């Protein structure tokens, strides 16, 4: 079982650069719209606490330089949607895949296509942490890079990059421009809440261990979901929802281990303290990631 | 931040095709008017046990091969064997062929793998060519013909084509000239690799990535000569560090302010004492699959 990115080609064909003045970031070109972080309109004086509405008043369609490589795509309209700009261009991207905009939940994994000046440089797998940050790898010029999943040739875009917190973790928005977490797009040091371990993914990792024959940790006990949640919160683990148990359906059926019986094994591991070669429980592989690469 | 990062795979996705001979199907790479694929596509399940490839190939003609790019059949107009690969000449040229090179990568170097099934890309991840000439990848049934590559300024350097999984779970394959990395052969037999060693240059590059990312606990005032470091490294099954390798670490040494030999002294203590329950970049072991190039690309 390994950490892998989705093939990025469908997303590479949508990356452009958006420039305002001397400030260039990345944009996502789908049909005749380019989506990009709104802070592209900021100068070093506006950045501390920008008044985006007032700043946008002094911007027209002719202020935006949108390029696919060095080829200019003319802007014929512009609007703001939460923390993004939606720039209407005069050319419909012929490389637009079948796509959706999705707002992911904590625990969920996605691929990130890191881009600089509209040019993709790398692709890696990320998980949305319970504190609404991602442990990414981004440098200056990376804003506007997107996160996505691909299911049956449909690209579900879930993330657009905007910020690096003082701790080194990253923060961004969904493709409607709404931040994940309590963060804001301004040049300030913003702290993320205390992070927790992703319970759903640790359980998946345990099932993946059982599928490969590593099952020493299983026991002859069971627990209620409520009693597991009460113990989990004392160990910094996320509580489990009715949905979490339902998504674990496939793995539970495959190994013959009931979800609640697995929680009892995880509950004993938390109270008492290798599995798949590691001393620590992996929490960035979802039940879907285990089922998919089985 | 610091993670395993693959090259964007789009330039390679546009080259992936499916190759079928009877009921045997695997992936091929379509560049200009040629499709490259593992030669074991000509085998039935029984032939794979002990193949005489020249005999199996003379029994096939151009019509024996069915090449599909998505849902469109590409007509085979020529065929030849180049080591463990087949070169199928097709009647059309791939317009999506990027600028490319074929390279035989050296141990310790990394590359991206685009895992494909039935001619369709499924996932992309980074691998390192181990000193024992295997790769620790992730491949399932139907993945043969999947390729490894690097990208440098729009140019794709293809270095690997997938053929086998050893009983230990590691993988074996060839370069794009069809020559296997290591002492492996393309038959249905259980095969062992030589004893592996740790890629010292990569561990040192990764310790520099840890210091760049704020993990410094392993640094100390201990010092070492290049020879005294290599004596310890060899004792622990690590590759010797040459002066050429010390020179490669120059830019990472300048960025962190930690002398190369001082980072060697830190590694020597980590080998001799262990990590004592502590972690480095969220790992309990010393990572050797990041090259100095991989570190600088992500950390500067
Ligand atoms: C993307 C901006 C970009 O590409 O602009 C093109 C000119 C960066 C992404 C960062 C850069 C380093 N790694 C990343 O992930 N975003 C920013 O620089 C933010 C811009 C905001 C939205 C206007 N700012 C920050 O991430 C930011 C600012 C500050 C602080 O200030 C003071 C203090 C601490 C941390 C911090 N982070
Ligand atoms: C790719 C072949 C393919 O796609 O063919 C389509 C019909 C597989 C890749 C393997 C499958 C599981 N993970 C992988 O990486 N290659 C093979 O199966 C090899 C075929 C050879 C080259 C003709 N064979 C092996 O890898 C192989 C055979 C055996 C053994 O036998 C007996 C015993 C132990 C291990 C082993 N590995």
């Amino acid at each position: 079982f390994r950490k892998m990115a989705f093939p990025s080609g469908k997303v590479e064909g949508c990356m452009v650069q958006v420039t305002c003045g001397t400030t260039t970031l990345n944009g996502l070109w789908l049909d005749d719209t380019v989506y990009c972080p709104r802070h592209v309109i900021c100068t070093a004086e506006d950045m501390l606490n920008p008044n985006y509405e007032d700043l946008l008043i002094r911007k027209s369609n002719h202020s935006f330089l949108v390029q696919a490589g060095n080829v200019q795509l003319r802007v014929i309209g512009h609007s703001m949607q939460n923390c993004l700009l939606r720039l209407k261009v005069d050319t419909s991207n012929p490389k637009t895949p079948k796509y959706k905009f999705v707002r992911i939940q904590p625990g969920q994994t996605f691929s990130v296509l890191a881009c600089y000046n509209g040019s993709p440089s790398g692709v890696y797998q990320c998980a949305m942490r319970p504190n609404h940050t991602i442990k990414g790898s981004f440098l200056n010029g990376s804003c506007g890079s997107v996160g996505f999943n691909i299911d049956y040739d449909c690209v579900s875009f879930c993330y657009m990059h905007h910020m690096e917190l003082p701790t080194g973790v990253h923060a961004g928005t969904d493709l409607e421009g709404k931040f994940y977490g309590p963060f804001v797009d301004r040049q300030t040091a913003q702290a993320a809440g205390t992070d927790t371990t992703i319970t759903l993914n640790v359980l998946a990792w345990l099932y993946a261990a059982v599928i490969n024959g590593d099952r020493w940790f299983l026991n002859r006990f069971t627990t209620t979901l409520n009693d597991f949640n009460l113990v989990a919160m004392k160990y910094n683990y996320e509580p489990l929802t009715q949905d979490h148990v339902d998504i674990l359906g496939p793995l539970s059926a495959q190994t013959g281990i009931a979800v609640l019986d697995m929680c009892a094994a995880l509950k004993e591991l938390l109270q008492n303290g290798t599995i798949l070669g590691s001393t620590i429980l992996e929490d960035e592989f979802t039940p879907f990631d285990v089922v998919r690469q089985c």
